[PDB]
């Protein structure tokens, strides 16, 4: 069963769609749902049979000058109800109730735009934001606390564009405009204690403010993978996938070939390149690749509407199998893609506000 294009639509604001995410927490027996973000809007859609994309409801920011760049799903840890976090150029994180599209609460702190949001893979309350102000921030949305800020002179020296947690949420890799990729361990004694204290914090029961950690030294750093802005990074096991605007996703690891990622010291000067997935016409800034839930597949769109999909179910990264998907009516730049949890549907969103649905048939 290969992917076939079954439907498309266009949002009425005619501005770029910069983010799309399926809700991988959608419940058994419920339709698949994805969110899109662009302009000052967040919109939810349901996937139905015969390729139908059913429009539900939007959240529209009161600031006409807001531009949402990113969204991420989680759930309420006490009720299991789904939640959607969104953020963009205003640097405000909004937690949206996707049922009613009400803004439930918001967080301010970043000195500028937020370029990506990610939830911890094991803890639905821990939200990571990366910002134009050169820092990452880790929030606890259960107690509304800023747990840690990752920055300083040895942190990123320009806008941070992307970050990703590893499998267990023990470490973060970040990347951005300074061409660098940086590792931040969050399973240190200091960070585990900070997370524990954030859960114990209730401003109604104490006089102290909550103290955020300032983490000023990454556990690894390299500028030897890309030669331009690094705008997307993801873990693949202990390996890293990252891209710039140089028509390539590089698969690499810190240290030499046989170096364990958890033995890597901050002074480590070597990296190892395990493969590189080349493609065409994707040389503009701000284009994201995505993986499915099981990390069997990788997808990326290019600036003229072509989709590349790599099968990662092979013995080594450089053996990945590529397929391409095109439609004669899809010619705008694809900023982000999202697989449904089972990988039966792939959605792409574009600079002309169009949405493209591909079904595995
Ligand atoms: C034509 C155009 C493009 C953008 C734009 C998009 N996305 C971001 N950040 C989000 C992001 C990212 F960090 C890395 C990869 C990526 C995404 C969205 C799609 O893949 N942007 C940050 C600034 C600034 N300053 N501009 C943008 N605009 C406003 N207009
Ligand atoms: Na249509
Ligand atoms: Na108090």
């Amino acid at each position: 069963y290969s992917f076939k294009c079954v439907n498309s639509l266009k949002e009425d604001h005619n501005q770029p769609l910069f983010g799309v995410q399926f809700n991988w927490h959608s419940k058994e027996g419920d339709p698949l749902v994805f969110a899109t973000v662009g302009s000052n809007r967040v919109t939810l859609y349901e996937c139905h049979s015969q390729g139908e994309i059913r429009l539900l409801q939007s959240y529209v920011d009161a600031d006409a000058d807001e531009n949402f760049y990113t969204c991420a799903w989680t759930y309420d840890s006490n009720t299991s109800h789904p939640l959607l976090a969104v953020a963009g150029s205003r640097g405000i994180i909004r937690i949206i109730n996707p049922i009613t599209m009400q803004c439930i609460k918001h967080y301010v702190g970043h000195g500028n735009a937020i370029n990506e949001l990610k939830f911890h893979p094991r803890d639905p309350n821990l939200l990571l934001s990366v910002s134009k102000d050169h820092a990452l921030r880790l929030w606890n949305i259960q107690t509304d606390t800023l747990v840690a800020i990752f920055g300083g002179v040895e942190g990123h020296r320009d806008e941070v564009l992307s970050a990703d947690y590893d499998l267990l949420g023990e470490k973060i890799m970040s990347c951005g405009m300074d061409h660098s990729l940086k590792l931040w361990r969050i399973n240190s004694k200091r960070m585990m204690n900070a997370i524990k204290e954030s859960y114990d914090y209730n401003p109604n029961k104490t006089n102290r403010p909550f103290i955020s950690q300032k983490i000023h030294f990454p556990d690894f750093s390299t500028r030897d993978i890309h030669r331009n802005y690094v705008d997307c990074v993801r873990w693949l096991g202990d390996l890293i996938l990252s891209k710039s605007c140089e028509n390539a996703i590089v698969c690499w690891k810190p240290g030499k070939m046989e170096d364990d990622i958890d033995k890597i010291k901050p002074s480590e000067s070597n990296v190892t390149i395990l493969g590189r997935f080349d493609y065409s016409q994707c040389d503009i800034w701000y284009m994201r690749f995505s993986m499915d839930f099981w990390q069997k597949m990788l997808a990326l769109g290019n600036q003229v509407g072509k989709l590349y999909v790599w099968d990662l179910e092979v013995e080594d990264p450089h053996k990945a199998k590529c397929t391409t998907l095109t439609h004669h009516k899809c010619g705008a730049a694809i900023r982000q893609t999202s697989f449904s949890r089972d990988s039966s549907i792939l959605i792409a969103v574009c600079d002309d506000a169009s949405i493209w649905r591909w079904d595995r048939l």
